[PDB]
């Protein structure tokens, strides 16, 4: 047996925001789950001369 | 047995936002699940001279 | 046995937004699931001189 | 407004097994996923 | 507004097993995932 | 506004086991995940 795994991210990013998840990885049944009026009001501005590799 | 796996991302991104997911990976039955009035009002602006590789 | 797998993303993107998913990967039966009045009012602007590879 | 989610379990069961599941709810791609020789040899018996 | 989530369990069960599950709710991709020879040999018995 | 989450367990059970699960709620990608020869040999018995 030989197992090889390779996961590669070589991103260039000017503005990056992580996720906004409310009720996540919550096992077991028999419950009341309410996500009530979640709101995103956010403002993102990105301004650039150049971004990739040269 | 030989197993080779390769996942590759070479992205260039100006503005990046992760997901906005409400009730996610919630196993087990017998429940009340409500997502009530989720709202996105967000503003994203991107402005650029060049973006890819040169 | 030889297994080779390869997933490749070479994207250039000015503005990128992830998912907006309300009730996702929620197994087990016998439940009441409501997604009630989800709204997207968000505004995206992208403006560019050039974007691909040169 | 009424939301009622209701269960009455009055069952008679010898064995209740909810699942025997190998690769369940696995979102991302770009993966090698192998389920190799899953076996069920379980025995459920009543004698009287 | 009423939300009622309600279980009555009056069951008679010899064996209750909620699951026997190997790789489960695993979001990330770019992975090697192997379930190799899972076996159930369990014995549930009534004599009378 | 009423939210009621309610359980009436009046069950009779000989053996109750919530789960027998190996790799469970594991968000990270780029991983190697092997479940190798999980065996259930459990014995549940009534004699009368």
């Amino acid at each position: 047996v030989q197992i090889i795994n390779k996961k590669l991210d070589l991103s260039n990013v000017q503005s990056k925001c992580g996720s906004k998840d409310n009720i996540k990885h919550v096992p077991g049944g028999g419950s009341v789950q309410i996500v009530y009026k979640p709101v995103d009001l956010s403002k993102v501005t990105s301004k650039c001369g150049s971004l990739g590799n040269i």
